[PDB]
């Protein structure tokens, strides 16, 4: 589509906004967000979510869900996904993405990211600023790698798990879904689901 | 102007003196040193730091300092502006830089490195190799975020603060001035002005 | 030469050959490795290790070792110097490396990686995914930089030595040979050889 809608304004949006902007495929980029009015940093908030549902037609938007509770950016892009709209995949030009990386739609990869070899990104994957995935991880749905985070080979990360800034996995290790670990967490074994861990290594809190 | 005087001919001048004949802009690019005479890493060491106040003029050199240490690059660049030097903001090919990320004149941002929309530099900040700055964050002047550093969104960072190697910040934490974070340091809470922290969790020395 | 042999065909190896076929400079990319037969990542496994000594002509045959392991990358690789192979420096697209940085046959720098100026790296030097080497490093033959992990200006890095995912040196440390260092080791002072440390900061296990 010519246009595209990044839904949530604030911080995370800002940055996805400016990664749309750059990909420079599309004639206009927008924001809905429920809190804020007016123009954000030079892009236009056109609306409330309610014109997901009520106003957006998906033959003319592309959307983009730039919330970072992973949670919620399930609900909301599985909303916008039954609802008939694109959810692109955004890529940095600065990230890295292996040709035989598969990535799901409505995921983001930012500046400086790498997605290496073999890896499998679900749907709504954040590969937040710099982290990197290496070969063959598996990352579920809604999953967000924070910025600077490093997952080793053969690491698989369950759905809606959220990897803290600066984290670090040793090789084939496995964490469950609903899993929080903290910024810096140094994961040294497989971490059950539910679970909310940090430290060096990561311990539970 | 035509020409760039590096201050500081050590590990980092080099670094520096390499990012500035990449950028293919400079006619020339010199030293000034105090320890070194000749030549470093092929660029000519012209003199000592007396030729800033005594030879050199401001309608044929731009200014960086290269001198690692804060209070250091501190006073050298504040007396080049002084002496009427343009100190221009040094940034990498290979850095990411947002178009809506405001930065201060003798700034250094390295091969990369990243910093995100909305953030704010001061003057003379050093964002080191692979070091990331996320969105909405503020970093006072003489800041110097060391390689690999990776900051989460809306992170303050005071005045001449040192933040080491591999260290990292959780989102919305304000460090205060003349702080020094060690390498790997995990910054979860606010620090206080004049601490030194290291660990993970970050906790005072 | 026109073709690439890379040895190793597993998680590692597939990196490798994508790093090699971006660069755009081979005809022909295959692997040999003694576990699998067909093809892997779309590249083909011509045969077992035993190719190497009997079959492959080094006039027609660059080598790579794509082996993590650092004892068994220097056997493989000592054995190919010595039946004549020429083992190219490859250094990803997306790294980055000062043109004042010497590096070693049969060494490979990812995607992201960087190696500043006046780092020595000796034969078969991994700088894994979005590594770092500052400058004025030492890094001795067969040393492996794991994804992420940052070294400081001035890290000595001994033969063989693991550094892991994450890590991180302090300037002016130096490491030993034959030492592992676990994911997310923060290294604040000389290892001696052959020690095993991990932690922030990094102590022996």
């Amino acid at each position: 589509n010519r246009k595209l809608a990044v839904i949530g304004a604030g911080g995370h949006g800002k940055v996805v906004a400016e990664l749309a902007a750059a990909l420079g495929t599309y004639g206009e980029i927008v924001f809905l967000d429920d809190r804020t009015q007016g123009s954000v940093n030079g892009f236009p908030v056109i609306g409330t979510t309610l014109l997901l549902e009520n106003s957006l037609s998906p033959e003319q938007f592309d959307i983009t869900v730039a919330v970072g509770n992973n949670r919620i950016r399930r609900q909301i892009t599985e909303n916008a996904a039954a609802l008939g709209f694109k959810l692109p995949v955004l890529i940095h030009p600065d990230a890295t993405v292996s040709p035989s990386a598969i990535i799901g739609q409505g995921s983001v990869v930012m500046a400086k990211a790498v997605v290496q070899a073999g890896s499998v990104l679900k749907d709504g994957v954040i590969v937040n600023t710099a982290a990197t995935v290496d070969h063959d991880c598996l990352l579920d749905a809604f999953v967000h790698i924070s910025p600077g985070a490093h997952l080793s080979g053969n690491t698989r990360i369950g759905e809606e798990s959220r990897i803290g800034t600066g984290a670090c996995s040793r090789q084939q290790t496995t964490v469950g879904s609903g899993v929080t670990a903290g910024a810096g967490a140094v994961i040294v074994c497989d971490i059950p689901d539910g679970m909310t861990v940090a430290g060096n290594p990561a311990k539970p809190l």
